């Protein structure tokens, strides 16, 4: 009997692209998954998959190690599935977030957003519990 809690931060940045009028992409953006400072989520994260809009080349973007990030240019926001796969041998094996990748329209300042997610692992295996604690996970009883 125990629960281990770990924290993820999903986020994105967006700003106007400074390029020729005849390049269609208006924005640079960057989406990520990280841990809090002094935490190392690589201990329990196998990989992160960012599912870009179907219009992008190779829209299924995989980061098997940090940084878990995609940097791109684009002309519109979209809803981005983000799967965080665990180094877990049992359920759950991953978690899927639906990430709102919005751009700064109408000459608004750059976007810099953070979404903080708490994961609660109930009764993890010995092995996976150690990975979570190595990453800076916290136990409860
Ligand atoms: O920006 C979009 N599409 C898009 C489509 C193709 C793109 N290629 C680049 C540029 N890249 C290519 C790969 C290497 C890095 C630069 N950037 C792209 C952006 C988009 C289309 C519809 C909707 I609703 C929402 C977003």
């Amino acid at each position: 009997q125990c629960t281990v809690q770990v924290r993820l931060e999903l986020g994105h940045r967006a700003q106007l692209r400074k390029k020729p009028t005849t390049e269609g992409f208006t924005h640079d953006w960057m989406v990520f998954v990280r841990g809090p400072e002094q935490c190392d989520i690589q201990h329990f994260v196998e990989k992160v998959v960012f599912w870009l809009h179907d219009s992008f080349p190779k829209p299924r973007r995989v980061c098997k190690e940090p940084p878990y990030k995609v940097e791109e240019s684009g002309y519109a926001g979209f809803i981005m599935p983000i799967e965080v796969h665990f180094k877990n041998k049992e359920e759950p094996r991953k978690v899927c977030f639906t990430y709102d990748l919005f751009l700064n329209l109408e000459g608004n300042p750059p976007v810099n957003h953070l979404r903080c997610e708490k994961l609660t692992f109930n009764n993890p295996t010995t092995e996976f519990r150690y990975k979570l604690l190595r990453a800076g996970g916290v136990m409860v009883m």
